[PDB]
């Protein structure tokens, strides 16, 4: 056959280095198949490889490392439905004799070249999909991680292109005792070691020899195990465990019973969620031991002002706390001696923060201040024009203990820096015991926000690498052209489209699941996994807990083009939930994107849109009715389905209401929509109302706005999500994403003295486009003092105990929430703002499903006028004996019910009523007819 053929020495040299391999996009799909444009209409189309080496031209223009001849085909059905962003691509197949399992083991480059043997282009070879044709069936079916047996140990890692894997046992010290080579299994490409039981408590790493693509090299390196169940400080080593062990679990830990049930779907409807962070909990608090300020194990401080606190929100009808982050996080330095955090003096700062060190702060090294003093007296001169508190802060968050830690470095071990001691498996206990004392003692279900979309670096150099050295563009998705790993989700995109990485998931989720007795899991960035692969996962998590929710982001994500999507769309009638943004941007006004004077233009529901408009807003009556359209629908459930008579008395399905172009109503079930007017994304909610309330809506009238707001998510049919410290009226003084704002900017206040309003300008990088606005908007009212907290807290916990108290609120079915909720102020002659929804239980309904009430009146009156209703008028509706005894301090307080049923409620007032049930069923309040 022929030869393919072609600072430097000569021009000839130089210009042989323009022809050589570039890209990366021959995609090896498949055993036989390889797609690759470059080949097309070629007549020779080569697989070049090289076991140690680059695919290189020798000395005078040869490519004479060995190759295999690729001859011209047409894509197979199996290949387009596994890759169809790949369908279009020219295909090539090779001879079937070929040793897939030699050529993976180096450098593969895709070589075209003319009839002559001259070459055309050279690219880099997407290796995945052959990897998951060979070997995925029979790695799949063994388990992973260093596994304690009855027996001893046995280690076990997949890595199908490595060419050699050795296992490193460390002493306690961090001193080599031993290097094992493993054992590969030819069918799966894994590499086992198994050993005795006296291995149990040892660290460990992988010591691999591998061929990364993107250095082009055989890199040696260690590294830790991407099922590692236990961990050293800061993620170093891995660490052997047995999770079983009675040693790492408090007493009593395997009877502990979910607190609330999640069985039926009108149980899961009951779901309440405070959405908390570990350090937001409690790094402030000081009623909590020092020692346990930002620690798994401040839940159990049951005298504290933040525990107490939660006791009360889940007396009140909060049933589940949602955990940001807990799994390891990359983005926390768990050597407490290369942390500096605000309560600390600043000498430290400046020992740990060579930013700080050399910076305009640089005075206060020496000062006997503490951090938190410092920024303390920065707030006074602090303004647009000298934005001097989120200065000295940004430079803080480089060295301190807070991020959200969305910056998975292993998905199965807890975070380290939560613990007291972040060193081996005490952290196991610790975060047992906190789940023990939440479910036990504050009587709430747990549910971990899980990262899979995602890992926080990539390639074979970064420290916080370990998937994509342990198997090289595997477990990352790549550029079909470049091969570079993306980052749409905003770090290092992940491939749970590709089999080992569903598996990885799966294992892991099974763990949480089953080790750590968690209730549910809300998976961030849901959208970029695909519907078949979350659902392969719940099918595995419920054979474990048949019980388990999950939910999460089902934002689109831009990857239908690859697989369909895991999206609000996509998964209607799957019973996988996702929060809804069209009740939460109905309410919220605006969006999440919106900047500059947008922020205060685009007023909500909640903030008085078209009734009680701002100085800048040019919003109509029919924007604001649209809004309440999308509101109403939210209320019901967000249901596809589901039939209103809109703004302009039409008679339209949830699906017909636009949002934004898109289909507003989704859902088959409620239990599949999360409602939400807050959480950690984006503004809090007073920091919204505060963008957008009227310049004379004084501080009372903006914390009734706030409870409005959270009135159309907690009473309504949807699953109620809610950010922690909405009670609270949190702010964050304006920041937009606080990830790493610290404890300053992310401060809750559980001695209720003030909710963080007006503590400096937020962080310019992401907010300073907003600093005239702000400054515009910020002092109109007071901020809120320990009266406005505690009157909050009571209107929250009046929204809670309201939805608790029937299972009218929360009908958990579609068809059921069809034949019962309707609602009345509709269509081209409503009173703008005014939300009035029923809830039937009399006959026409069904069931009873309350002995207490023939049907519920929701009436939310998000307007500055008294409204009157006549709806009811001749009924025997009553306000709700919940709302009655708070007296003056009701969000109901003023609402009368005159002897013929004409109900009057005044501005900015929630009022449930019902009917009472007597001897027999009674006729409640029938769905009309549309
Ligand atoms: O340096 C890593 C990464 O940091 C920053 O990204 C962070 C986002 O700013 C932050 O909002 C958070 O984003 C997550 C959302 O909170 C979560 O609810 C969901 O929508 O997914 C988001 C991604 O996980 O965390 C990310 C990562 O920490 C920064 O913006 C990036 O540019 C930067 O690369
Ligand atoms: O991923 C990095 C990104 O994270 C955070 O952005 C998140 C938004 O905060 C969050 O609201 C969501 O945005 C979605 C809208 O809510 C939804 O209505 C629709 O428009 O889709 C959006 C996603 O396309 O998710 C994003 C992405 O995580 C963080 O705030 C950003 O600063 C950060 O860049
Ligand atoms: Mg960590
Ligand atoms: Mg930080
Ligand atoms: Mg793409
Ligand atoms: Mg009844």
């Amino acid at each position: 056959d022929v030869v393919v053929r072609l600072v430097y020495d000569s021009r000839a040299d130089a210009f042989r280095a323009a022809f050589g391999v570039a890209l990366a996009d021959a995609h090896w799909v498949d055993k036989t198949t390889l797609l690759w444009p470059g080949g097309e209409n070629k007549p020779i189309v080569r697989l070049y490889y090289s076991h140690s080496s680059k695919v290189a031209a020798d000395s005078n223009g040869e490519f004479s490392d060995k190759y295999v001849k690729l001859t011209p085909t047409t894509v197979s059905q199996q290949v387009s439905m596994r890759f169809p962003h790949l369908a279009s691509y020219p295909a090539f197949k090779l001879p079937d004799d070929v040793n897939v399992d030699e050529l993976l083991q180096g450098e593969t480059v895709a070589i075209a070249a003319e009839s002559d043997g001259i070459l055309s282009s050279a690219t880099q070879v997407q290796t995945a999909g052959v990897l998951d044709d060979t070997y995925a069936a029979a790695a799949e079916a063994l388990s992973y991680g260093a596994q304690l047996t009855d027996s001893g140990v046995t280690f076990r890692v997949w890595a199908p292109t490595a060419q050699q894997v050795e296992l490193v046992i460390y002493s306690a010290d961090k001193k080599v005792i031993a290097s094992h080579p493993m054992t590969r299994d030819s069918a799966s490409g894994a590499w086992s070691w198994q050993g005795g039981s006296d291995l149990k408590g040892a660290f460990y790493r992988y010591a691999m020899t591998v061929y990364h693509p993107q250095s082009r090299k055989v890199e040696q390196y260690e590294v830790t195990d991407p099922y590692a169940h236990s961990l050293s400080t800061n993620s170093e080593y891995s660490q052997v465990v047995d999770l079983n062990d009675s040693a790492l679990k408090p007493e009593g830990w395997d009877g502990l019973t979910m607190p609330h049930a999640q069985k039926t779907k009108a149980d899961l409807a009951k779901m309440t969620i405070h959405e908390s962070h570990i350090r937001d909990l409690s790094a402030w608090d000081q009623t909590v031991p020092a020692e346990l300020r930002g620690k798994y194990l401040a839940l159990t401080a049951q005298e504290s002002n933040m525990v107490q606190h939660l006791k009360q929100l889940s007396a009140s009808g909060v049933t589940h706390i949602e955990l940001l982050p807990v799994f390891d996080l990359a983005t926390v330095n768990e050597f407490s001696d290369k942390v500096a955090d605000i309560q600390q003096p600043f000498s430290r700062l400046c020992e740990v923060n060579s930013a700080v060190k050399s910076s305009e702060f640089a005075g206060y090294c020496d000062s006997g201040s503490t951090v938190e003093e410092v920024l303390t007296q920065l707030k006074q001169n602090d303004s647009k024009d000298n934005p001097q508190v989120q200065a000295l802060n940004t430079l803080v968050a480089q060295t301190d203990s807070y991020n959200w830690g969305y910056d998975p470095f292993h998905y199965t071990v807890p975070e380290g820096s939560y613990a007291t001691d972040p060193e081996g498996t005490a952290r196991i206990k610790e975060f047992r015991t906190m789940i023990q004392a939440i479910k036990q003692d504050l009587g709430m279900n747990v549910i971990m926000d899980v990262v899979y979309n995602h890992t926080n670096a990539a390639g074979p150099t970064d420290r916080t690498s370990v998937l994509d050295k342990i198997v090289p563009w595997y477990y990352q998705r790549l550029n079909e052209t470049t091969g570079s790993v993306e980052s749409a989700t905003c770090c290092s995109d992940s491939a749970p489209e590709h089999r080992m990485f569903a598996k990885l998931i799966a294992d892991s989720l099974a763990v949480w699941t089953t080790d750590y007795k968690i209730d549910g899991f809300r998976f961030d960035l849901m959208g970029y996994h695909p519907k078949a692969q979350i659902l392969s996962a719940w099918e595995r998590i419920k054979a474990l807990n048949p019980d388990i929710y999950f939910f999460g982001e089902g934002w689109d994500s831009n990857q239908s083009d690859r697989f369909e999507i895991a999206s609000q769309i996509n998964l209607k009638g799957t019973g996988i939930g996702t929060f809804s943004d069209r009740l939460r941007d109905a309410v919220r006004g605006g969006g999440p994107f919106d900047s500059g004077d947008a922020l205060r233009q685009n007023q909500g529901v909640g903030s008085g849109a078209g009734v009680l408009p701002n100085e800048l807003t040019t919003l109509s009556d029919d924007q604001a009715r649209h809004l309440a359209d999308l509101t109403r629908l939210g209320m019901a459930g967000n249901l596809a389905d589901f039939v209103l008579i809109d703004k302009d008395g039409a008679v339209k399905r949830g699906s017909e209401i636009d949002y934004n172009g898109a289909p507003g109503g989704y859902a088959a079930d409620p239990t599949e929509v999360v409602n939400y007017v807050s959480k950690h994304d984006n503004q809090t909610l007073w920091d919204m109302i505060s963008y957008k309330a009227a310049q004379e809506a004084d501080l009372d009238t903006r914390v009734r706005m706030q409870a409005v707001s959270l009135a159309t998510v907690m009473l309504g049919q949807g699953i109620a999500f809610d950010q922690q410290g909405s009670e609270l009226l949190r702010s964050k003084s304006f920041t937009r994403d606080s990830y790493d704002s610290g404890d300053w900017f992310n401060r809750v206040d559980y001695s209720l003295q003030d909710n963080n309003y007006n503590v400096g300008m937020p962080r310019s990088s992401d907010d300073g486009s907003n600093y005239d606005i702000i400054a515009r908007v910020k002092d109109a009212v007071a901020t809120p003092g320990e009266t406005e907290l505690k009157q909050m807290t009571a209107f929250y916990q009046e929204l809670t105990a309201l939805r608790k108290s029937s299972p009218l609120f929360t009908l958990g079915d579609g068809a059921t929430v069809m034949k019962r909720v309707d609602f009345r102020n509709t269509g081209a002659d409503q009173q703008t703002g005014l939300l009035v929804m029923t809830i039937d239980d009399g006959m026409q309904a069904g069931a009873s499903l309350d002995s207490r009430v023939d049907g519920i009146v929701v009436a939310i009156n998000a307007a500055p006028e008294s409204r009157t209703l006549q709806d009811f008028a001749g009924t025997s509706l009553q306000l709700s004996a919940i709302q009655q005894a708070a007296g003056d301090r009701s969000l109901a307080s003023g609402v009368q019910v005159a002897a013929d049923g004409s109900v009057t409620l005044p501005a900015w007032s929630v009022a449930v009523l019902e009917l009472p049930q007597g001897e027999s069923q009674g006729a409640g309040l029938p769905v009309s007819s549309k």
